[PDB]
């Protein structure tokens, strides 16, 4: 046999970018401070999932073909005690590559900035969703967050950040999710209570009791 060397690939498959400084300041703030009620992170994710589900639901009024990718609108929650992850998957509208990079790395600048200003003036962490940036509350409990997303008009993409100032984005060739978003939280060691059935049930019942979509726990 011969030994080729592929000196160049079709396109750079992993890209790394810095957050806007304001986004990174918030993330650093969130991942390092004490908050007495970190369970709000699940409310924030379920809230973003509900909106993504509304978005595909309303386009399905006008185009029934937008669900050939999946007709059930639902949220699933999967704690995995042995890999210390908690996973939320929704069948909402998902995100193109352009919006993945933009929404999470860049145009969150306004909301994160107004929020840190509001914090200086007396706000607290639970109000983060009033500024459109509730997703970053995941770092209350996670040391590392992964986002897998699939929009009807694009391929599947993976996003990842450990809150070190940077994130990466790559074409994800993994479990095809069809459509929507999947979030994988790599939990801090002192936050393993969100891998128990009792507790996750408490948090959903306490905060997301009136979401208009089924939420299913896969213990
Ligand atoms: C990465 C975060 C921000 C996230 C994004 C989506 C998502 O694809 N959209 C698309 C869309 C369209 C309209 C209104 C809102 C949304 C949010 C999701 O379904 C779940 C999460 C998890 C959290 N928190």
């Amino acid at each position: 046999g011969h030994m080729p060397e592929e000196v160049h690939h079709g396109e750079e498959e992993v890209e790394t970018f810095a957050f806007q400084a304001e986004i990174a300041q918030l993330m650093s703030l969130i991942i390092n401070t004490f908050y007495s009620n970190k369970e709000i992170f699940l409310r924030e994710l379920i809230s973003n999932a509900s909106d993504a589900l509304d978005k595909i639901r309303y386009e399905s009024l006008t185009d029934p073909s937008k669900l050939d990718s999946g007709k059930e609108l639902k949220i699933d929650i999967i704690p995995n005690p042995q890999e210390r992850t908690l996973t939320l998957v929704d069948t909402g509208i998902g995100m193109t590559k352009a919006d993945l990079i933009n929404n999470l790395g860049t145009i969150a600048k306004s909301g994160t900035k107004a929020f840190m200003e509001a914090l200086q003036a007396g706000a607290d962490i639970s109000m983060i969703g009033q500024f459109g940036v509730g997703f970053y509350s995941a770092y209350l409990v996670a040391e590392k967050v992964v986002v897998i997303t699939k929009h009807n008009d694009d391929e599947q993409y993976a996003w990842e950040s450990s809150a070190g100032g940077s994130f990466t984005v790559r074409a994800d060739h993994g479990e095809p999710i069809g459509r929507g978003t999947k979030v994988i939280l790599h939990l801090k060691e002192d936050q393993t209570e969100y891998l128990e059935e009792r507790r996750v049930k408490e948090v959903v019942k306490k905060h997301s009791q009136f979401i208009g979509y089924p939420i299913t726990l896969y213990l």
